[PDB]
């Protein structure tokens, strides 16, 4: 019923007024194991915790490092389009990174020698957008809600739209820009869009574009999960990072599913740090920050958790539904250390030297690495 | 029931999993008023999202700048001790101030001349330690819940305790500093204990020690609620600052209570940034932070809140009970301007003038000042 | 006719397309003077080569830490309104410091007590509002330019005006603060004014507005030019700072009027930086940086110019017409130190002995401070 | 005649003593196009503001980030040298990017393999020195004007000269370095040189050192003006970059020229920041910064110019004489997307709905893109 | 004879080579105390790891944050001036603290309003020069060796002296300035002197130089070692701050003597940190930084030590010969809180109860304050 922070003989019943409901929603927070200790930074935000904006068409709403301070170099925004709607064509600083979570859209691209690419994508489906390289979405006819990553943690949306510009330039250079009179583009909107109601576009085929400069080296596109993925006893796991999906040169991403009474085994990443989002089920995690500290957080649908670089990890279902989350890096490569590789790898009592235990033990490690394992 | 973020022709259905309990906690934020725009720090925070650090005696946990990366100049403790309990003999770089809100305690401090003080602190009462000066919190029957801010942002409790100090220093040394053998202190802790259960202690009188250098210049206890409030309409306000609190050099404080439709003025602050507490209630607060830039928040029990220097806002009570917060400053004294009492001070015409209204409006403006109003 | 970067045996003609005009204004940049040496920061520039903001009743334009990077602490603005207009009630974080230049303009402030200070300002009367404080200006008949300092150098005008409040406040919310309808304030301005056209006010006398809270303690209107100035023989030196003008904690000001063929002494500034506005005339400044570092620059009307803390300079009228500029430095007070004054306090032979000099100079160093001198 | 800040019904006339000759260098600034919106960082400052360093054999200027603070990345060198005239042989931590504007040079460099390249350099000719690499430039018989782009903005000249450090070397040690006696090297000079003084060389071919080592693998100058270039309607276009002038990794360039009525099109840069320097003409340039930001500044001969990395553009000339101008990037290699080619590579009906305008906007549209364009 | 690192079972000797003077030296950081633990920054430096700087006259050498990080806010500088010598007349941003260490030496100084202050300066006497205020030093009959304190630590000797600022102005400039030709001053020294040799000065009383400004408020100079010290049992403390010498707003200070087999207590600092210079003797410290963590070291003459804000220390001698040195604060007051009176000033059984020992410790404490202790 009405949860209490008391461990054993610590702690105590809560004595002023309190939230009860987020108590609820973070057990090993309230609560948190024996082994937890020292100081660690914050590694849990909530979308449902961030200003909604609100648009004809849709909605969008961002955690930044505003929100989150540890994640310096990614953020992130949660978009919703209705059918039809189209988030205005536009450009960033920032390279981005999606995955369709619901329904369907179309997106443009053109890149920088004039080459355009036009595509449609899924559930499932990730497209990235090299940084600086203009861009549009439109929602189709289930409409479209999906997660889109940014690979700089100071990014509000601070982006340059098309009308946005033409309404900061003045009319006399416009017009001498395209040749045509003042007059000829009297109806230039005086304002941004950014998000719009429109009507549903026609087949893609009809809408491919072509031009004297040819076709695109590498598609912006990517079917995450048509592909095989690693399947071990508890889930799957599926990678795209810049060997299979070649654009994605500063995007390294996972989707993870864990089954109830599974886990995402101890690990850790070598190259660079994690960024997480939850997209449904509940979890627990344990981040390991050396120097024996370690804060342990709770996770479920909309929140974004992180890891900072090489902190050991699990990720730990604790609920009756798939655990299903992101595993983000702002990298060229995915790259892990299992916990149980590593140990299977070396000498038998050189391991069992260190953690004070036999062959009872070192008999159980594998060679081949699970990244979701099952309970017993 | 199902909350939506729609506002008229805006806004959209969610589509993927989703957080409905918190959405239902900040209505103002999935839904945001019309008049909200631009990008906005995040100014709010839940103690309940926090790690809580147990103890045989009570717990603790923490907001700080690695959870609410706005507030760079001030942190809070959420703090709960039993009966009898001892918050450990401790000192720290940062001042502390403190408001009691469930129980009572008793506190020890000694400042740098070598005087005692030592009082007992109930519910609406406050303490100030200086900075650098060593204390202690003692639970009384009750126990006792407390909530305590320190003026540095950066602060995890990262403090220094009595007994952690003796346990990292040579035996040989400390026996020399009070000329006893190293056997007379074969008993010291081998570790910082922080919080501890203890027997409850006798009436105060009994333990007030009596010292050659005298009685301190200035009480480190502030009796709050036992002052005559600032009582307007819709509410109460109690002010405690370097004024009348003439310890508190560096905090300045007020306890707001807002009645059922009523709401704390639209005012700023012309010394520096607020921080808030939020005891009891529900809230809505929208910042007013320049250049057309607004966002709205929600608050209730446990929320940390924030207002950067300047910045116009108001408190609006949301609920069915009193809403009840702190107001905090990292100063010498609180100041506010009311925006009521600033056009009431002004020539009639000259405020038509810029608000493009006319007599009615100027009729209704009030010369005193109303920090807490009332609806019709 | 055509000046080049020639001095003696160095130098040479320039040889690409180049700014004759602007080299012919920078005599002592283009051709400098053999003693400079180093590299030195840039200590100049001009509201000429700023963004001028037209408004309907004016301009604004502004010098900050993105145009001269120097300068952190401290921003500038000129201000120009035209008969009648009102710059809009605001307030800033910034303390404000103004020298009314041309025409007049009457001034509003009210302070954290509600008590109000109106007041009208004439050539050379200076203003300053506290941190914070709400105020604003209207001209009057003959209109009025101004120089504007503020406290901050980061400082874009970046401001909160009454209008853009209110027009981003839920107008339900606005209705509750002051107890009307929604309908009442239906025409409230949807955007921000800034500066508009109005009517000529009346006497100030009638405008004086009288309230329960009395009057301030300290005016925030200074007349400068009707003080008795320092008279030197080569001009004039008016000082006011917060040990005559009352308010004016944050900004310490002096106005010099250099005659031609006169300068301003060698000298530096124990206390903090100086920041100079050049109202009228022509100069040259060398600004002497230690360990050999010297840099001379070019000051006319409409230069900012920038001295750093403790480093030695003078400023020399190199024109036919007098020389009139600001010191303005961020303290409660001015202070500096004359060299003349310095020498002249210390043993003959002690100063003989450094100087590799006679009798013959020592004999003409004088005990009394002459800020501003004449030549033979 | 005498230019006023106003525009139909906004501003007003200058009232207080100023600066009518930089006012006439700044129309579109005394008087900003309607459009002109927000607080934008200065992207502008002249060569004729900054301290001339005049030597025995000519003289150099810098703009550095100390003068115009935006550009952090990047620092610049107006340099003169007389005939036979020598930049002391040298090095520095930046890497070195030259256009040649007037007259000749030859140039010496010695890579971290100990082989040389030496070359003459003329008129519309680069040169580019790795990062610590030792170089000198001796002008010829006309002597040389040229402009320097060192890749970092903190960059003063801050520069390791061959005989500054052997002045501050103990001579035993430079002795034991080259197996000399003292009294050998008694007459290395006491003091740097930089630039001095020198007769005009022979032949190229009968300078040419010939070592063990042998050639190096790419040529560290290149014939910019001998390039077929881009040709337009309105101009022409030269890009060096690593691709085509292979070590110049860190620096790409473009040389731009623009004829009378002609403007460099609406374009934006997707990799980087772009540095300008104006070497003839008169432009006009307005800057998107996004969030409906803009910024209009005025640019003749001897300004450098600024816009930060994806920001929107367009520079138009605005006088009577060619303008001529070059971009700078500090990346390996040069990129930009024009507005034009952009919507134009998209579908019709999708661009028509963006811009509320027809076919007959959208059948204007080029799928080739052309960098300079010209009026009707 | 040769010393290793090792405690009982723990460490090895040492294998590769090494430096054992300095392991000599530092005895206990060769082998560290039991209760030392965790990553502590670096509190030692000594002089005689610093370049001397040798001139005509004496010596000068510093050590700054570049040679100790750790202290930011002071810095030092040992200097040594020969019979008669001048430290030349000069100016800092930074204010200036001074301890006579041998021999003598005549100071003068001249503030802001024209006023002098000549006066002599033996062992064991303070000068303080405020910020910006202009000075000189000149050593008489024995010479004269003493340590400097700056409140800056980036504090390079980065000053500005007389004779290099009017090298570096014109002579023109010059010669307005005191109304003479430039033939006058033909002779002014083309560089910098700093320090040189001089004839020593007559009698203190024929120096002085009286002016129409009258005397100053508070002498510059203060006899040390002529008031009455806190004598304790095993040494002496003399302190020196803003209360007792009124010009010392920036810079409080403590003499302390430790007799052999004494102690400077187990204390810490409230207001700030502190610095140290240890004049002779030797000695051992252990900084407490909370968080059990702590950091011995080892100190002789000419070594400079830090303790950082509220950081638990004492310091304790360790060879035959008092000891003797210097506790700086950048603050306006000397403040300790010594552990011994706190624990007096508690309840018995409260300090029972938290170092888990009885009424044979807690009657040895004592309630009056003993900076220095002596064994058993
Ligand atoms: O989709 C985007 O690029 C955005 O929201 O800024
Ligand atoms: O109470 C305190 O001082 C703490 O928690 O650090
Ligand atoms: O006058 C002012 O305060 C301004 O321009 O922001
Ligand atoms: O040419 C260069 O390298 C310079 O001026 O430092
Ligand atoms: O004595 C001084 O002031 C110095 O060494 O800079
Ligand atoms: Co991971
Ligand atoms: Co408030
Ligand atoms: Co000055
Ligand atoms: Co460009
Ligand atoms: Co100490
Ligand atoms: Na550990
Ligand atoms: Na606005
Ligand atoms: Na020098
Ligand atoms: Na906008
Ligand atoms: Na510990």
């Amino acid at each position: 019923d009405i949860p209490q922070p008391i461990r054993g003989d610590k702690g105590a019943t809560v004595k002023i007024p309190r939230n009860i409901e987020r108590d609820r929603q973070n057990p090993d927070m309230l609560v948190p194991p024996e082994t937890d200790h020292g100081t660690v930074s914050n590694m849990k935000f909530s979308f449902s915790d961030t200003h909604n904006r609100l648009e004809k068409g849709g909605y969008a709403r961002e955690v930044t490092v505003r929100e989150l301070p540890i994640s310096e170099n990614l953020a992130s925004v949660n978009m919703r389009l209705k059918p039809g709607a189209i988030r205005e064509l536009h450009w960033h600083k920032e390279a981005e990174w999606a995955y369709m979570i619901y329904g369907s859209a179309r997106v443009t691209i053109v890149d920088e020698k004039g080459r355009s690419f036009i595509d449609d994508v899924g559930e499932g489906d990730l497209w990235y957008f090299p940084s600086g390289l203009p861009h549009s979405i439109q929602a189709l006819e289930e409409g479209a809600e999906f997660l889109l990553v940014f690979d700089d943690g100071s990014f509000s949306n601070s982006t340059f739209q098309l009308t946005d510009w033409l309404a900061h330039t003045p009319k006399e250079v416009i017009a001498a820009n395209f040749g045509v009179t003042k007059e000829e583009i009297s109806n230039l909107p005086g304002k941004e869009k950014y998000i719009f109601e429109n009507q549903l576009p026609g087949s893609l085929k009809d809408d491919i574009v072509e031009g004297p400069n040819g076709e695109v080296p590498y598609p912006f596109t990517y079917r995450l999960l048509e592909q095989e993925p690693i399947e071990s006893e508890g889930g799957k796991v599926y990678i795209a990072d810049s060997t299979n999906f070649k654009v994605s040169k500063t995007i390294a991403s996972a989707l993870v599913t864990v089954e109830p009474g599974a886990m995402r085994e101890l690990h850790w990443h070598p190259n660079t740090h994690e960024w997480q989002y939850y997209i449904s089920g509940k979890a627990r995690m344990t981040v390991f920050a050396s120097d024996g500290h370690a804060r342990t957080f709770n996770y479920q649908a909309g929140d974004v958790g992180y890891v900072p670089f090489a902190m050991g990890h699990y990720v730990e279902n604790i609920g009756d539904e798939p655990l299903v989350f992101l595993e983000i890096f702002k990298d060229d490569h995915y790259a892990d250390v299992s916990l149980n590789q590593w140990l299977a790898m070396l000498p038998e009592t050189f391991v069992q030297a260190h953690l004070d235990l036999g062959k009872d033990f070192t008999d159980v490690l594998s060679k081949e690495k699970h990244p979701v394992v099952k309970k017993k």
